[PDB]
């Protein structure tokens, strides 16, 4: 094993430059950690050594911004515009395609820059480390790229230099439609008034009104302060020798260094005497709901620095224990006396800056209820401080987090590289925050020594802190209109300001980086994998399917869950009301949390949280495999336990099937409101699935009921719910919705679990099965298809699609695009040219045209499993050009004007996709929830390999032409006059 080699590691070791300071077994998280420091630069290291395939590589930056022009932002995306060893336009992008990679990205936190990458093939993750590594110590930073990333004075039209100036750039739209999230306005406030002294104080990811502030030479000194090897952080997790690792690092990069002391320090927060409070304003939600009626305020307190890690530990679960779920005060304080909607942005513990903080209060509330709100948080702090917790809930508490880290991903190294960076960032022991066990037991030891512990903690952090702020935010219907006069006026001076010499050499530029972006260039000089390093064939998914309580069909799959159980079941949709359907949802958020039996939503939620790691279910239209017009529908069941609390987890699904508590007319009317609330705020962040959604609403019928389920209907519908005076006529719903899906009349059901543990499994679940009711069809053609567990699938022989075209109406300043047009299903021969021919048009030509010439965050093509081919943008500063991009994208494909070359780079990021790594916990879940074996995958994947050229310019015809299939469309985003006039589009 690599935690056992790693082992082997002494004190004192050199190697390529570095020497281990510390050797540190973990074995709660199967792991060795390795601390060494390079001695020539002083740069810190840390290696994770586990068997664990999916390797990765993350490099951290120190990265302190003095003001709001996005300049680490803007840096960050400018690295990856090309390095001195590999100098050709937009390494990052081109590498995507020629690797195997599982994750690679880049983010900027608010003050570090951190660089991560992972990968099963050792090849491909030397290929990258070079990559990587030579575009953050050795950019180019070419003006131009800095123009296309960041901002730059544009002529509408870059060839004719009569046209206007306007602004344009990616992270100038990027934050644009960052900020089109309300939430994410009141976090950014909080955080730059809480911590006003420092570089706490800014907008690291860009005030869009300031990026324009940012210079090229700005840029560039930035880099140079803070781009060092003594500034940064090195971390690699997997099981991939080290050595090869560390030399590289030193040879490719640190070797080039001498130290320094970089001037990047984070100095600490002077305390306030007093508290403070302000005001802001933010956008209107797309509801045109009453400003008096969505203030949101909150209170938050400065808490000790987070690299004393245990009183950080300890803090954070404290924070959880007043915030998380209906039986914490702050919850029942707050929250269940209908106060507001749900708790304000940030709540509880937030830990990414040198000290952390603790934020409580509400979103939704009517402004004459914000002086109670204030109250109530102190009143709420003053009995936890005189009362203190219900040991249960600590014990709930602690359950939880064994949970976490019992718990088998995927994205190990990414979740742990992401998770130290804060406190490595200030110079603490990030080996520390991986010792839980540790944690854990001093956390146990304070509470049996101090009976008073946690009420003397709140009682320093939060009764006699005096640094406290309250922020209340309130809706201006015009926020985004006051916006775009002060960008309209700045952009005034900034041209009036223009010497002939400097009109004339933005137009020469323009010129110069359209020309970039469009004149192919060799991309030779980067490392690239084969085809032929694709894995022909894939491991076999053993599964076994018993016939239990009579005919209900049970999957079960041995995997390796370190003593976690995962249970599913899926129940059919089939002989509902179809009068039901659009209330299947709020039915199935709620069903979980009104109570059971004689458990009342409180002791509901206890048991859960002390029992499982959660409970819920979900609805969902399965797409049949070979016809576009079939599909299956019903709600999911899905929890996980640990080994021991398996028949407690059963018995809960037993009640809760059985006697689910639809009386419970006060906590039902509070998580409506919950619900509707939080899928409002998440429009914008998924601003384009919404308008996918829509767009193939037309196109099969499978698609008609995912808007019901999930689409702005949905949104919309609770929002109707959310305002009812009576809610009596909707909760009456919920016992209809579950005498037509609470029973095992068509039922099957999933297990994922050790092999040691699968006997116990059959027993409590044998007995679930038996404990709900039994003994046609709403719809006339239903048809029956085994499963090579006899599926019951719907098809609408007669169902015609239709073309739509509509246009929701939204406060935002960017837009989200949608075009899906319909094409054949998965086991259709032409479904593997269409897929591999979406990431061929993505990354040769949508990327160009919409994110690289227009400047919108993004812009591609993917293949559904369902056969709907969708073309997307995402905050996109353009709607008809986006669209106009769209035919020219099938006009290219058409044009057959791509190499072989591209056809193989598509299709490594293809199989980059597909083979990515699947959890112990889900293993089998495409046999369970789709029907698909592991022939049918074999099948697809050869079909896949042989996929060529003719065959990608002749689905471009039969399809993606113009009168060849069904198109839908769909968009988000402000009025249109265009649109507006255009009879053929629907206004929302
Ligand atoms: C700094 C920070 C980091 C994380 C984080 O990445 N995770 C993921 C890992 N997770 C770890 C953990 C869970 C419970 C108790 C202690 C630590 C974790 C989970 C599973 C394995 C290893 C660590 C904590 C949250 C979340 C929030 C904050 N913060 O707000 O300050
Ligand atoms: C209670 C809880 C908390 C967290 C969490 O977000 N963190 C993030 C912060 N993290 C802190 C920490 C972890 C290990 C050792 C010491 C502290 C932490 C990490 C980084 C900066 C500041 C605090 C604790 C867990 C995740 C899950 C659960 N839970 O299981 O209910
Ligand atoms: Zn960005």
């Amino acid at each position: 094993a690599a935690c056992e080699r790693a082992l082997q590691y002494k004190l004192g070791d050199k190697i390529h430059g570095f020497t281990v300071n510390q050797v540190t077994s973990v074995p709660e998280l199967f792991l060795t950690a390795v601390k060494l420091t390079h001695d020539d630069t002083g740069a810190r290291y840390l290696h994770l050594a586990r068997e664990d395939t999916n390797n990765l590589f993350s490099v951290q930056f120190r990265t302190t911004p003095m003001d709001s022009t996005g300049v680490p932002h803007i840096l960050q995306h400018t690295v990856l515009c090309g390095s001195q060893k590999y100098p050709c336009r937009d390494p990052f992008f081109k590498m995507l395609n020629r690797s195997l990679s599982t994750f690679m990205n880049a983010f900027t936190a608010s003050d570090y820059t951190l660089y991560p990458f992972s990968t099963q093939n050792p090849k491909d993750f030397q290929n990258l480390l070079s990559v990587y590594l030579d575009a953050t110590f050795f950019p180019c930073l070419r003006e131009l790229d800095f123009w296309q990333e960041g901002w730059r004075l544009e002529h509408e039209n870059p060839s004719d230099p009569q046209t206007p100036l306007v602004f344009k750039g990616v992270v100038f739209n990027e934050m644009k439609g960052a900020f089109t999230d309300n939430e994410r306005i009141f976090s950014q406030h909080l955080q730059n008034r809480l911590l006003p002294d420092h570089t706490y104080s800014v907008v690291s990811g860009g005030d869009p009104l300031c990026i324009p502030e940012l210079t090229w030479e700005q840029l560039k000194q930035f880099h140079a302060t803070h781009y060092h090897p003594s500034n940064a952080r090195f971390f690699t997790y997997g099981n991939f020798p080290l050595e090869q690792h560390l030399k590289q690092i030193h040879e490719e990069a640190l070797s080039k260094f001498q130290k320094i002391e970089p001037s990047t320090v984070v100095p600490a927060q002077t305390p306030w005497d007093k508290p403070r409070e302000f005001q802001i304003t933010c956008g209107p939600d797309s509801f045109a709901t009453d400003p008096s009626k969505q203030t949101t305020v909150s209170v938050s307190f400065l808490l000790p620095d987070i690299t004393d890690t245990f009183e950080a530990f300890t803090l954070s679960l404290l924070s959880s224990l007043l915030t998380s779920g209906p039986n914490s005060p702050f919850y029942k304080a707050l929250i269940e006396s209908g106060l507001g909607t749900d708790f304000s942005p940030d709540v509880g513990y937030n830990g990414y800056t040198r000290e952390a903080y603790f934020s409580v209060g509400l979103q939704g509330i009517v402004e004459k209820d914000i002086e109670t709100v204030r109250s109530l948080i102190d009143r709420t702090i003053d009995e936890v401080v005189e009362k203190g917790f219900e040991d249960d809930r600590i014990e709930a508490l602690l359950h939880k987090i064994e949970i976490q880290m019992k718990h088998q991903s995927t994205s190990f190294g990414l979740m742990l590289t992401s998770y130290i960076a804060s406190c490595w960032n200030h110079d603490g022991d990030p080996v520390e925050l991986l010792k839980l066990g540790n944690q854990l037991a001093k956390f146990r030891q304070c509470l049996q020594e101090n009976p008073k512990f946690l009420q003397e903690k709140v009682k320093q952090y939060f009764k006699n802190n005096q640094h406290k702020l309250t922020l209340s935010m309130r809706p201006d219907d015009k926020y985004h209109e006051k916006q775009a006069q002060v960008e309209a006026t700045k952009l005034k001076q900034k041209v009036e300001a223009l010497s002939p010499g400097d009109r004339q050499q933005i137009y020469e530029k323009g010129l110069e980086l359209r020309s970039q972006q469009s004149k192919p260039q060799d991309a030779s000089c980067l490392p690239a994998l084969k085809v032929s390093d694709i894995e022909p064939t894939i491991p076999v998914t053993e599964l076994d399917v018993v016939l239990t309580a009579g005919d209900i069909p049970v999957q079960y799959c041995a995997q390796p869950t370190n003593g976690m159980v995962y249970f599913r079941a899926f129940s059919s949709l089939n002989t509902l009301p179809e009068e039901l359907r659009p209330y299947v949802p709020l039915f199935c958020s709620v069903l979980t949390k009104l109570g059971c039996g004689l458990l009342d939503y409180r002791e509901q939620a206890q048991q859960i949280e002390l029992k499982t790691g959660g409970m819920s279910a979900s609805p969902h239209v399965l797409p049949d495999d070979s016809h576009m017009d079939t599909y299956e529908q019903g709600v999911l069941f899905s929890s996980l336990c640990l080994d021991r609390n398996l028949p407690d987890m059963m018995q809960l699904w037993s009640e809760i099937f059985n006697n689910p508590c639809f009386e419970e007319e006060e906590h039902f009317k509070v998580l409506v409101k919950m619900t509707a609330q939080e899928l409002a705020n998440g429009i914008p962040d998924s601003g384009h699935l919404y308008a996918s959604i829509r767009a193939g609403r037309t196109l099969t019928p499978a698609g008609d009921l995912q808007e019901t389920f999930s689409g702005m209907d949905q949104v919309r519908l609770m929002k109707r719910i959310a305002e009812m005076t009576d809610i009596k006529p909707i909760l009456r719903k919920l016992p209809r919705i579950k005498k037509h899906l609470l029973n095992g009349d068509n039922m099957r059901c999933s297990v994922n679990a050790t092999p040691q543990q699968m006997p116990q499994t059959e027993k409590a679940v044998e007995d679930f099965l038996r404990s709900i009711g039994r003994s046609r069809p709403v719809r006339p053609h239903t048809v029956e298809k085994p499963v090579p567990v006899i599926r019951k699938l719907v098809m609408e022989p007669t169902f015609k699609p239709w073309q739509m075209k509509t246009h929701f109406l939204m406060p935002f300043p960017v837009n989200y695009v949608g075009e899906c047009i319909r094409t054949v299903p998965y086991t259709d021969p032409d479904h593997a040219s269409l897929k591999i021919l979406a990431r061929l048009m993505t990354a040769k030509f949508l990327h160009t045209e919409i994110r690289e010439k227009g400047g919108a965050y993004g812009g591609g093509a993917k293949l559904s499993h369902n056969g709907i081919f969708t073309l997307y943008s995402y905050r996109d500063p353009n709607t008809i050009e986006t669209l106009q991009s769209f035919g020219k994208a099938v006009d290219w494909a058409k044009s057959g004007k791509f190499t072989q070359q591209d056809i193989d780079e598509a299709k490594l990021s293809v199989f980059s996709t597909v083979d990515a790594p699947v959890a112990p916990s889900d293993k089998g879940m495409d046999h369970f929830l789709y029907g698909l074996s592991d022939e049918m995958k074999q099948a697809h994947r050869e079909q896949l390999f042989a996929v060529s050229h003719d065959k990608l310019l002749a689905v471009s015809d039969r399809y993606l032409g113009t009168g060849k299939s069904t198109h839908g469309l769909a968009i988000l985003g402000p009025e249109n006059p265009k649109i507006a006039k255009d009879p053929s589009w629907i206004i929302r």
